[PDB]
């Protein structure tokens, strides 16, 4: 079902995805332990994911959420990093892709900062790093993450952990907001796979700083 269409570096679409990817980078408090040490990426490839079946399920669910939220789906483009990016782009988000130990329970987690999702590309805590060198800060191996369409609808806002099986009643997602003793950066959780579509597949390296 899924077709990958390579975007050209001169396309305005490639450029706006690239800029979001680069501009939403932050320096993490773990000193790069999980995701590596870098200030920016080398963006090699951005591909559009075209799967009609997945898109239609996504738009059908988006319609439902929107009608349940005063005609506002509250859609945003958000990043997702995962060792499962290949299964995701062919068959969609399902419960294998959930982060069970997440602070808001087993849902699918998205970030508005690419570097946050970069921490999960090789696994939770960055796992054991790249398959070839077992280096969480590998500059050689090429990484992939997704820039996704996410339907948040009416989002339930939290500053601290609260483990849930689904979005609270009358809500369609949970947003972790940044706070003093809490999160450094935002996080967004959906508990239904049809509320995200993996629109862009980004191949990149983290860059070694000067
Ligand atoms: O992009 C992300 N991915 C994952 C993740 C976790 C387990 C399996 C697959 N992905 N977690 C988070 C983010 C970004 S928001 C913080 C949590
Ligand atoms: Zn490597």
């Amino acid at each position: 079902g899924t077709i990958l269409i390579d975007l050209s570096p001169d396309d305005k679409e490639f450029q706006s995805v690239e800029e979001e990817m680069q501009s939403t980078v932050r320096e993490h408090r773990d000193g790069g332990h999980a995701g590596g040490i870098f200030n920016r990426y080398n963006i090699l490839k951005i591909q559009k994911v075209c799967n009609k079946k997945l898109w239609e399920r996504y738009t059908h669910r988006r319609k439902e959420v929107s009608e349940e939220n005063h005609n506002h789906a509250n859609e945003r483009m958000l990043f997702h990093g995962s060792p499962f990016v290949n299964a995701i782009i062919h068959k969609g988000f399902d419960e294998r892709h959930a982060y069970i130990g997440g602070m808001f329970g087993a849902g699918i987690y998205f970030a508005e900062n690419s570097s946050k999702s970069n921490q999960y590309v090789y696994g939770i805590g960055g796992g054991t790093g790249c398959p070839v060198h077992k280096d969480r800060s590998c500059y050689i191996c090429h990484r992939q993450l997704l820039f996704c369409r996410v339907t948040l609808g009416k989002s339930f806002l939290q500053f601290s952990a609260m483990k849930m099986a689904h979005s609270p009643p009358g809500h369609h997602s949970v947003t972790g907001r940044p706070s003093v003793n809490g999160l450094a950066l935002a996080e967004y959780v959906i508990y239904r796979g049809e509320q995200a579509y993996p629109e862009y597949l980004i191949t990149y390296q983290i860059m070694r700083p000067e």
